[PDB]
This record gives structure tokens, C-alpha cells and sequence, in this order.
């Protein structure tokens, strides 16, 4: 998984082309105005944009995806996100949705939070763990990118 | 930053490749017989292998290997105000203070690795046997 900011201005050091390209066009952007819904960017990388509300972990399951990866960019508020960098033990998840592309799982094995704050972006890759919206009123956005981009 | 793990079967996915091949490498290891001390790699890269206020590197990335227990770091993904730092320690490339600006907590465990770019503050060693590899950016 990556963690770094949009307002770095050596966050491209290490990125992976196709990240570094999406990230360098939300920096166009009034992400303040962005609307919520979806917006495409290409034929193959959309972004939903959202204002949800933190919500306590054990409300909500954790997530992971095999087809794309996430950025995820914090734009309003302060957001915490469980993630776990140990591959997850996958007889312990759900079915997977295939339209939505996810499988959720009650808890992360190895988790730790990550804090984020305006600007902040995350990637996270197939297969890594998350539980992001947790412990109050926020403004964010993932962007959804085929990992075969990569 | 990254944030993974050297024994997930995907660990390489998006990563830079002078730094697979070190993760490849450590795999390579029996890293609890590893001896303390400072060992080679390269002729440019080394690492520091140990058992025990915050950090950052200009010339030098960090890639920190937990190797028995488990390790709280504090790390900023925000970029650091270099003002509150002290002087830049060129010989030893390192510039300290005493805390990190909007900061969270990474739980190392055996085998998890961190990769620190310059300029990235890191606060290792929180409430053991590791390693920190040392890579030039310059190879990035
Ligand atoms: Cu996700
Ligand atoms: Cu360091």
C-alpha cells in the first residue's frame, strides 16, 4: 500500500506511472466543487466521489478487491482507515461480489490506522485490507484503477 | 511511503524495482541468523541489522524490516515543515526533531517492511531484532 499527499511535491518518487498520472490530474482540480457521484476520467478509470459519515469500525466490514486498485484522497475532514499490509487469510471472507468487485471480511488481521488529512491519498492494491469512513462528517473520493494498468 | 509485507505473494505489485530486488534478496536470507552490524549489499546500498525523537534522509531511502517482535512506528505522510529540524547531518544523512506534523502509527510486525522516501518522517523503535537497508534515491 502506498500513503503520501497530493501536496507533496516529490510524491511521484517511487509511484507507479499510472498513479502518478491520476494524481497529477486531481491536482487540476477544485476537488472542494466536485460533485458527489461518479465521474469517469478515461474509457478505464472512474472515480466516486462522496461525503459519508465516520463511522464507529466494528459497525462496518473491511474490504478488498481483485481487479482494481484504489486511491482513495481525503478532501474535507479527517478520516481514519484500518488496513492491514499482511496478505489477508481469504477463507475468512465473503463471497465475492463480482459487479462491485469487492469481498468484505468482519475484521483485518496485522491492522493498524492510518490517519489521513486533506490532501492525504492512499493506495491500496488487490488483496489489501481496508476499512476506510472510520472514527463525524467528511468530503472524499477513490478513484478505481484496473490493476493491469500497473 | 510503502507499507508491506515480504512474504505476501503480491508484495512486488507497483514496486519500484531496486526495491524488489532487495525485498528479493532479504528473502534470500536466514534473517534471524543475521549478525548484528552494518553488512553490504551493493556498492551502493548496505543495511543495519540491531536489536534495541523523529528522523528524516536526503540522499538515502529506508526500507525498515521487522525481523522478531513487533515495533510501533511513527511515521508523517505529510510533507515536514524543515524549519523545526535541526541541522542536517551530512555524514550520517539525517536531519532530527522531536515531533512528527499530523503523524500516525504503523504496527510492524516480523516481516513487514516500510519504505521511507527522503523527507519522511519516521519515529522507529515505539512500545527485538530488525533491520534497515539503506538505498540511495538516486537508484529510484
Ligand atoms: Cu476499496
Ligand atoms: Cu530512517
Amino acid at each position: 500500500m502506498i500513503i503520501s499527499s497530493l501536496t507533496n511535491p516529490n510524491f511521484k518518487v517511487g509511484l507507479p506511472k499510472v498513479i502518478a498520472e491520476v494524481c497529477d490530474y486531481l491536482n487540476t482540480l477544485d476537488l472542494n466543487a466536485l460533485e458527489n457521484g461518479r465521474h469517469d476520467i478515461n474509457d478505464q478509470i472512474y472515480m466516486n466521489v462522496m461525503e459519508p459519515e465516520t463511522a464507529e469500525p466494528s459497525s462496518k466490514k473491511a474490504e478488498l478487491h481483485h481487479e482494481y486498485l484504489d486511491v482513495q484522497v481525503l478532501i474535507r475532514g479527517t478520516e481514519n482507515i484500518e488496513v492491514g499490509a499482511t496478505y489477508p487469510n481469504l477463507s475468512k471472507y465473503e463471497d465475492y461480489n463480482e459487479a462491485d468487485d469487492y469481498q468484505l471480511c468482519a475484521d483485518i488481521d496485522d491492522k493498524f490506522t492510518v490517519t489521513m488529512k486533506p490532501k492525504m491519498f492512499a493506495v491500496f492494491y488487490p488483496y489489501e485490507p481496508h476499512k476506510p469512513c472510520c472514527v463525524e462528517k467528511i468530503k472524499k473520493l477513490v478513484v478505481k484503477v484496473p490493476v493491469k494498468l500497473i
